[PDB]
């Protein structure tokens, strides 16, 4: 398992261009194409990132190219940010692919506003961090992945995976 795998479980693949839990529009493996209410707008996106006139849509070869690329300024962004990177650093390799999954879903903004949790991660307090992270909108809205997520940092393992 790894976190390639890992996202390809909790986003899906979809060729055609579709609407995400939040309701916005969506391509391959949850690649957000844009909040705007527009289609067009959608499509434009879309079209602006493969590089060519998809009529929104796309094969499973350029899914791909996007994902591989998402995962990449997914972790180069915790990095990169202040607050996420001593967390990210401190943690085993099975938790650091938990993380990015929630900077992947939610953004790098979203996550370090986790604030309390992410304490609770760098001090290696399992238990707690996953009762934390379960107080969250985050875990309201999407809990079947939340809790695939939580058991992940709680574990150490890719048991909810499997
Ligand atoms: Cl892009
Ligand atoms: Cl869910």
């Amino acid at each position: 398992m790894n976190i390639f795998e890992m996202l390809r479980i909790d986003e899906g693949l979809r060729l055609k261009i579709y609407k995400d839990t939040e309701g916005y529009y969506t391509i391959g493996i949850g690649h957000l194409l844009t909040k705007s209410p527009s289609l067009n707008a959608a499509k434009s996106e879309l079209d602006k990132a493969i590089g060519r006139n998809t009529n929104g849509v796309i094969t499973k070869d350029e899914a791909e190219k996007l994902f591989n690329q998402d995962v990449d300024a997914a972790v180069r962004g915790i990095l990169r940010n202040a607050k996420l990177k001593p967390v990210y650093d401190s943690l085993d390799a099975v938790r650091r692919a938990a993380l990015a999954n929630m900077v992947f879903q939610m953004g790098e903004t979203g996550v370090a506003g986790f604030t309390n949790s992410l304490r609770m991660l760098q001090q290696k307090r399992w238990d707690e961090a996953a009762v934390n992270l379960a107080k969250s909108r985050w875990y309201n809205q999407t809990p079947n992945r939340a809790k695939r997520v939580i058991t992940t940092f709680r574990t150490g393992t890719w048991d909810a995976y499997k």
